[PDB]
């Protein structure tokens, strides 16, 4: 029965934990993130080349935006649409090209392509970035776009 | 016992999460946030005109800001001046000249007016600014001002 | 009964777990960094040194104070990351050529770069840290990078 009163007072304290954090949450994610499913987006707000990117969303914890189905491709690009700038994914045909990969090696599994692409123009485009209308084009690892990262 | 057992191991977890999530609060809130009671209000830290500013805060799970005390708008305050830039909040008399309302369209129970404001300057001010010194003033809706939402 | 509400306790537990571990990374990227038991945040902007130390006391914390290397290595990536020298909170404001944190307590660590502090000009009473993490006394009037800690 003191065991009840401790069960009803955790009960509570965990619900209004539960509470503080959601709001906490929403706050986190204005204007900077997106929250899709289980999987949150978060721009960084500048720019970078591919590796350098990289580096910071694995330093973080995370890794770069990897969009795997149309519902987070458009939670993405309503970040990149809100900074006005594209984005670099995780995503690379470094290892075989014309073979886009996840940094695990797995192929994809959802892609949205922009008409024409992925060209590999002037034999050298191997990572990809996502524009504002969320369609993507593979573009040089060295130029600089927008960091989102995933966690 | 088991079930006792229990009990005290979730009190240590809850515990540890309280502790440690009273850290973040305050690391999340610097430097664009302001809390106020049970009230959280969060900076863009840009600008933006009234319907663009009320469309990011109802699509990030909030609103644009909605002092509805002295002591909210104090709190409010302080961002504005922090950024040096005065801020939309979410009321307008669109609907009726005159009536300033909430988003739900209840009437207002607080207000902070500079003195003879609202004025309806040109005949078209339906929105209402912040200014560093905590004043209201009705303003175009069309004019880019700090968007600040309360979540 | 009893046995029922504990078991969706324990789940309501476990749930707030693995979300808060994923909101901290959230939270700490772009402009955080966890050390030991402190977090430094930069507010990504400049500030002459008292305004940045009202900045951080507002919000319930100070300036940055990195008490041992790992703290000071800490700062450093903040800095780094924003190619921008920043204050820290000690000054030898009430002693010229002692340092002090703001409670007064004289320093249990230092980095100092070469020479340093030099007091340049007979006014350098404020520190700031270098990208390369050393340490250099600077007149507190000058604009440097705000990072406070929590
Ligand atoms: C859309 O812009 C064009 O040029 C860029 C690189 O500059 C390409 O990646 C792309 O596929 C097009 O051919
Ligand atoms: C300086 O402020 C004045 O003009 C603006 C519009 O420019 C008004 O909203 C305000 O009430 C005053 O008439
Ligand atoms: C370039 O560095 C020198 O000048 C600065 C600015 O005055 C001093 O703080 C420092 O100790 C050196 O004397
Ligand atoms: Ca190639
Ligand atoms: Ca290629
Ligand atoms: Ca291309
Ligand atoms: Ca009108
Ligand atoms: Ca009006
Ligand atoms: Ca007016
Ligand atoms: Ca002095
Ligand atoms: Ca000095
Ligand atoms: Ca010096």
């Amino acid at each position: 029965a003191s065991l009840r009163q401790q069960v009803e007072a955790l009960q509570g304290q965990v619900q209004h934990l539960q509470a503080a954090f959601s709001q906490y949450k929403k706050v986190e994610l204005f204007p900077n993130g997106q929250s899709v499913g289980e999987k949150i987006f978060k721009t960084a707000g500048f720019v970078k080349p591919f590796t350098e990117a990289q580096l910071l969303c694995t330093q973080a914890g995370g890794q770069l935006a990897s969009p795997r189905s149309a519902a987070e491709n458009a939670a993405l690009q309503q970040l990149v649409v809100a900074k006005n700038e594209a984005a670099f994914l995780s995503m690379t045909d470094s290892k075989t090209e014309g073979k886009f990969t996840y940094p695990t090696g797995e192929s994809l599994v959802y892609s949205n392509w922009a008409p024409g692409e992925p060209n590999d123009d002037g034999g050298s485009e191997d990572c990809v970035e996502i524009f504002t209308n969320g369609k993507w084009n593979d573009r040089a690892c060295g130029e600089k776009r927008l960091v989102v990262c995933e966690f």
